[PDB]
């Protein structure tokens, strides 16, 4: 079969993922874990990834070699297929930087303005003002950036695959776009392409 | 002279860098930036890190190439000097991933669980829980790998100089180690190495 097994759920992590095999029409098996039933908690799990987090890929081709974090996922793939990053200095570094910005930055803080405005059993219009707050000016970076460059980190790459699952839910977040003309030329840049349109129907 | 300027305050995530810089031997020019004058936010610095955070580096041997992100800098220094991450496909990516559960999960978090537990001008025990009992579990998580490995990736690694100076805030985090036998372990080492103990003294905590 596929040699990559991809261990994911319907959120934005999960999709970084299945968008960017998707993209680099690598086969894959989805192995698609039910929170309901707390299966990202099972300890056969948890040798893949000892977070207990999805996504995950184990690498059939690699003698079962398992990635966790979907940041790592996606320089792991982008290296074994040496699509969707430069393979210069300056070219592969812009890469990483901005796939770091979204990791400790949009993903972390919009997941945080999601737990408050959305999950937390009492509102705390503090809390959740931060997290609306900070995001949205993590979009403005963002948006700053893409005046500079089509894409984050110039041409196309696995740091756009990574944000824009985050940046297609800021309705849910409570988190505006308007005012950032780039970041919605990039939005409906990323929305035309038939890879990130398959890749945010897995799993079903 | 020194070809990386190091722009950085005494922070645990710019501590990284310098405690990074100090294992490689490789020289730099610090740039301290005051949080209180905004100097993070000055435009000047913002042509360097348009995020307006620390650290951030220019490597002065390629055109003034800029590297914001902690994480980022680690990855573009350790393969630079081809050290402290493996070149091999497994090595490398295991690092890589430590890195990337650091990145996502220990410093987002123990920073959120500083900013409630001792910044937030609202005091709000729900959210202090959240996240003393988020880093809490991300510590179990470093801890169960810590039992069958030396250091996160194997080998020590930019992962563990990632992932070091958070936890040795612990306490300031409110945030116990009890019952981490192997995370207390990766402390002793970690805090007993020269590097790292260089590295924390640049630049001459600020905040966290
Ligand atoms: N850094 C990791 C994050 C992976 C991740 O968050 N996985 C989520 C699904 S994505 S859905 C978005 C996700 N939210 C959550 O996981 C909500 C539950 C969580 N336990 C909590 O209390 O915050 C989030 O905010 N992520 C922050 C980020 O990306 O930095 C998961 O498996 N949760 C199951 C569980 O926690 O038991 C990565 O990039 O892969
Ligand atoms: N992901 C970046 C994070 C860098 C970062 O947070 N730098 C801080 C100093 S380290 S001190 C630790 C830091 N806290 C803060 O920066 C507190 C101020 C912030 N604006 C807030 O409201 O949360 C934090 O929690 N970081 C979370 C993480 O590492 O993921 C900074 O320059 N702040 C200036 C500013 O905000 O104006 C990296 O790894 O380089």
């Amino acid at each position: 079969g596929p040699m990559i097994d991809l261990y994911t759920a319907a959120t934005p992590n999960g999709h970084k993922v299945s968008i960017a095999l998707e993209e680099m029409g690598l086969p894959y098996t989805v192995h698609a874990l039910s929170f309901d039933k707390k299966e990202q908690k099972a300890p056969e799990f948890l040798r893949i990834n000892p977070n207990g987090r999805i996504p995950a890929i184990v690498d059939r081709s690699n003698d079962d070699f398992a990635v966790f974090e979907s940041g790592a996922i996606l320089v792991y793939l982008a290296e074994k297929t040496g699509q969707l990053m430069p393979t210069d200095v300056k070219g592969r570094s812009r890469v990483i930087q901005w796939l770091m910005f979204q990791m400790g930055g949009v993903g972390p803080m919009q997941g945080q303005a999601n737990v408050f405005f959305r999950y937390f059993p009492e509102k705390l219009q503090g809390a959740i003002d931060r997290y609306q707050h900070e995001t949205r000016r993590l979009y403005e970076v963002l948006d700053g950036r893409l005046g500079e460059a089509e894409y984050l980190a110039g041409d196309y790459s696995i740091a756009d695959i990574a944000t824009y699952p985050w940046v297609r839910i800021h309705d849910w977040s409570g988190v505006a776009v308007d005012g950032l003309d780039n970041l919605q030329r990039w939005i409906a840049a990323l929305e035309a392409r038939p890879a990130v349109q398959r890749g945010l129907l897995v799993p079903r």
